[PDB]
């Protein structure tokens, strides 16, 4: 399974908690990521990066070790939309 637009994620940024997120598609006009790299939405903040795989965790294999409450802002949040419907517009 290579990544693609849609699958759920916990994505790792330096200084945040693996945090829930989606692998994005590039809207048309769009900045595209660097090689080798995706754009991903993350959950509860909303906000778009370019992450590589080794800071991608696929939802599945990683929700019992990564998904669960902490205290930061917009992590619950952000729990709470991956769960109950992740591929909303939150736009």
């Amino acid at each position: 399974h290579a990544f693609k637009p849609g699958d759920l994620v916990f994505a790792k940024m330096k200084g945040y908690p693996h945090w829930p997120a989606r692998i994005d598609d590039i809207a048309d006009g769009a900045v595209k990521p660097p090689p080798n790299k995706y754009p991903i939405f993350f959950f509860g903040t909303h906000e778009t990066a370019f992450l590589g795989p080794k800071d991608l965790f696929p939802y599945d294999k990683s929700k019992d070790k990564y998904g669960k409450p902490n205290k930061r802002k917009g992590f619950n949040e952000g729990l709470w939309e991956i769960q109950n419907n992740p591929h909303a517009s939150y736009s």
